[PDB]
């Protein structure tokens, strides 16, 4: 009877798990013999072929969404208008975010999951600051720069002096730049420049439906992608070690941030225990916990806000929707940490403005995640094409993503919880 | 008395008439000296410059063209509410321009015209399902995907393994598809997607204007690049010979498609003769060698129709329409001769992908020839650039295509009058 | 009492003369001990990286300005219908913008200033007429084609063919001219194509605040860019020089054009003598130097034309508001030797070529440069950026141009006065 009711519903879900698990059956299948017995190089890159048109077909959105998206978002983001007494919890959810993500890649620094087993001097600041701002437009849609070093024998006969060079692999992080700065331009433009912003968010809206598509195909590139990725390793009982520990990184950074620091935060103003504020709002994290999405827990969120942590009720309808689609908290640790988990995945050293361009596009990123349909993943495929990390690791992340998911919907509400416990002691004092 | 009512009103084609047969006269008058005894190469490309200067104006606009016209022209797409009792008429006539352009790829390489006189392994639909998908949209409008070949000296010291590289020439085979793509999106889109079908279907018609005033350029550029093509091939008896096997390949192609495989179709299903059909319809067929233009042929097709071989009357004034515009069975044996006649001009051996895009990309384009104003020639310019053919040759190609033209008119409408004599017989029967 | 209504009024002014000021006195403090001294090429392109910021954002507005303003503005360019009866005023606005140009690059290279101290072959001629018209508009947006040689071991054993290749760096002469064929396409297009000059003029106002807030930052800029300038020549006392022998050849250019040129073209129609009219127009070129603005000379000078210089009323009204935004001579002046003084400034050697796409990119660019902000020193690094030139030495222009500008506003409104004097002369005679 519920043939018709329940798998015609969510059947891409199914789709994607019984994907997931025939991708493992048959990386196993393979891996039985292994990487080299069935067919060599010659056929390897053949087997894995969907798993690399999924790929491409992310690469080919990703260049219209987050540039299109971001001039209609920020073209529709209103300056204070909207009110100063909401920005304080702008700037509070910009912090945290800011604070959870650095957390993210401290911990998973720290602990270190999946690293079981060119030389450029500290002044590639001045090759992030380069990249900030594009030579120009076209050339900044497939390629960046990239500063290598020579030798011109002057002092002497050996010297290391830098020379630049746009290389291949395009600039997310130097079109989200100059996509926010053209929102900000065409907000202030005013009705002179509402063609631009429909223009613009017509074609974002006319992505979207691409999105929706290729995550119809995703299921067949993603049984491929698992099937090509654990017959490669030439190991199966170390990678479920490491998605564990992966898993164990991400779930300790969840309860770190979401007992530690937005506690702390809270009492560093409030100084009131924020654990009776946590004993009051038990039941909307105990349901956000449950149905593992931040639409259904903001109505019982907004009433049992008021009734125990009494406050004002005209900034708990105005923080709290805007809670729980721009500050993202749960997002920000599983981007900083399943990045920095690809990163010692593949071995790719991680250098110190990788870590910048890994933090600020993963803050700046978990504001706007819960538009796509696949929100999670393809704005962790963004934030991987940034700093030119593997992206094919994306389907060992995508297979563990429930038992982070269901932990990973109560701080993205924790968080404005504790925005609205904040912001009413900058009101009840003035 | 007709010197401002008949040479007034074409004076591009008596422009273009006199620039060829005075394009082959200069050829010759250089060709009594040769290719090197009146100037060498320091000035051979420079005699021939503004045969180049047309070239670089086509491959300019060649890239809004297809990109923009078919965004606009797959938005304004009807799915089945136009009518499924006619999307069997609409399959019909893919399904024979698939098997017309197939017939002519067929027949042009089994009689082998203009043939008179980098190993790349099998594994390339790799290298063309990896370029239908391209991994961005800016860097595949001048750049494709190809892979090389290396060695890597493992399992003994030689072994071929493919490495993957994005080289020069854009790929019109991906950018089509994405373009086809979008449209699709933006039908589905609706009514908030109209700005978009507006702003593409606004910027194709602000590119025709572009191809008229190309093409009122184009004399002296034919003139130039006739002469070019018949100095350097050094013969001039030959050359005429391979453009008379050329003629007589294409001649023959329409004999055989619209005498023995639109016959045999017709009487695959309906089972009655298709000879007493064509008997009815002489005299459509009559005036459409006439006049070579499938316009003037409609009104008296549409009657000519009714009063001999009988239809329902519904059907015959709603695919006879939408079958002198979409269905053109000669344009496609044009283009799937005439581009497989360079590729034997210039021997780049044409592989077995090449066939592929070379058949489907002149299906895809025999369906919208019929706008532009020299359609069939910078449509064969599209799938020329697509391949990575020689587009010089289209010169040769345009000097004899009124002999070409006066055969190419009638199989047409020969299409979708069978057509029409086709589908009366799946609503007879029900 | 002028703390808040002198300076908050032309801040950007006080500020940057303040950093100009200061880039010599930090310039000037780093040559003190030098070049090398302080810390060498590990850190001498790391002091000098704000002045290198600002250029590449000056690199990214120029795309979409010049191919977005000239779509707007020459779809808003109207043919005769403005009136033939003015259209010998335009033909002779871009005639003596041309000989304006033509006397700035022959003055600048025959008194040479700033020159104080690869193998092309004649034929790039064709590689311009190749650069006009490019092989396609996304591959024009950041490199430009460019013909190089080889030898090929044919008749005998060397000889020099010349094969081409796309290399970097942008063609804006190649994308003005498909924005100005694109806007004429525009315009015949009719109210079909009114979207797309709404969208390409929504396109370039949503740049020109690009341009202000580009401005906003460009003191900083512009200090370490004169800092890292004078540093670089390892010499004080001979830049200075450079710079007055430039301030002497374009004040001399100015001089001799509005005394000998346009009085020239004046009496070579009108046969009247031209110092009469300049006597009876002091007063408007009197105001023209004092304000340093052709906007607040053009109602005296349509007032003071009138009583003096008697002209039919209706093409004084009509020419003269039209000939303080299209015709500049001062600005092709300023163009054509602070784009021939850098050329020797940093030795590039001015190919033949160059000076043409130096003469006509700055005539075309003297009709649309009082529009922007910062609108003589941004469309002096589009011709710099036009030719290859280096754009770094725009701060030793930028810090001379008020000794220019005094005297480079009063050809501005001579151009179009002459113009008044000149057009009642085709009708006073039929």
């Amino acid at each position: 009877d519920q043939v018709r009711r329940c798998l015609r519903a969510n059947l891409l879900v199914l789709l994607t798990v019984v994907a997931v698990v025939a991708g493992v059956a048959l990386g196993l299948g393979v891996s039985g013999a292994g990487g080299a017995l069935a067919l060599g190089p010659e056929r390897l890159s053949a087997f894995v072929f969907p798993g690399e048109l999924l790929l491409r077909l992310l690469r080919m959105i990703i260049l219209p969404l987050v540039v299109c998206s971001l001039i209609g978002g920020a073209a529709s983001l209103d300056p204070g208008a909207l009110g100063r007494l909401g920005a304080w919890a702008l700037l509070f959810f910009l912090v945290t975010t800011l604070l959870a993500s650095a957390l993210g890649v401290g911990l998973a620094l720290a602990l270190q999951p999946g690293a079981a087993s060119s030389k450029e001097v500290l002044d590639s600041f001045l090759d992030l600051a380069r990249n900030i701002f594009p030579s120009n437009l076209v050339s900044a849609a497939f390629r960046s720069y990239s500063t290598t070093y020579e030798e011109r024998n002057i002092t002497g006969t050996r010297v290391k002096v830098p020379v630049g060079q746009e290389v291949e692999g395009m600039n997310i992080l130097g079109l989200v730049v100059f996509a926010i700065v053209f929102g900000v331009a065409l907000r202030k433009l005013g009705p002179e420049g509402e063609l631009l912003i429909r223009f613009f968010n017509s074609f974002n809206e006319a992505t979207m439906v691409l999105v929706s598509w290729i995550m119809w195909y995703a299921p067949v590139g993603i049984m491929f992608l698992v099937a090509g990725k654990i017959v490669e390793m030439e190991d199966v009982g170390l990678l479920f070690a490491r998605l564990g520990k992966y898993i164990l990184c991400c779930l300790l950074g969840h309860a770190i941030h979401g007992l530690l620091v937005l506690p702390l935060i809270y009492f560093l103003f409030t100084r009131k225990n924020p654990y009776r504020f946590l004993w009051g709002i038990v039941t909307p994290l105990a349901t956000a916990f449950g149905t593992s999405s931040s639409s259904a827990t903001l109505p019982l969120m907004m009433k049992c806000v008021e009734e125990n942590n009494g406050v004002a009720k005209h900034i708990s309808r105005f923080i709290l929707p805007i809670g729980a689609t721009v500050n993202m908290d749960g997002a920000a640790l599983f981007q900083c940490v399943a990045a920095v988990f690809i990163a010692q995945l593949s071995q790719q050293s991680l250098d110190f403005v990788k870590i910048i361009t890994i933090l600020v596009t993963a803050t700046a990123s978990s504001v706007g995640a819960a538009g796509i349909p696949a929100g999670g993943v393809l704005t962790l495929a963004i934030i991987l094409e940034a700093v030119n990390l593997p992206v094919d690791h994306i389907s060992l992340i995508l297979a563990v993503d429930w038992l982070v998911d269901r932990s990973r919907t109560v701080l993205n509400v924790e968080g404005d919880a504790l925005g609205a416990g904040l912001l009413q002691n900058y009101v009840d004092r003035t």
